[PDB]
């Protein structure tokens, strides 16, 4: 079981919508588990210079 | 007190879009310089998951 989701477990692939947590744990999350929109997604995704970070390290 | 843009060494003012970068130095953009579109400047300042880092501390 490869790159778990950090909030789900299940495997992440290429073809779903996925995000790094560059904040700091370096865990992929679903899009969907997050409850990031579509348009927050690509838009995110789209700008390199963006990043991006998960519920549990924006809480520390 | 001055707040000079880390692009055009001019200072940012409240009627301005700009945009912190929290990858490394602080300094402040003015979104115009950055070439940053209104799109990403309201996502990156609405959503507070995502960080901006500018073109110099995220090349290095
Ligand atoms: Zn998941
Ligand atoms: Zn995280
Ligand atoms: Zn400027
Ligand atoms: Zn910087």
């Amino acid at each position: 079981p490869v790159y778990p989701c950090g909030i789900c477990t299940n495997e992440v692939n290429d073809d779903q919508d996925a995000i790094l947590c560059e904040a700091s744990c370096q865990k992929w999350f679903h899009r969907i588990c997050t409850g990031m929109t579509e348009t927050a997604y690509g838009l995110l995704t789209a700008e390199a210079s963006a990043v991006w970070g998960c519920d549990t390290c924006m809480a520390d």
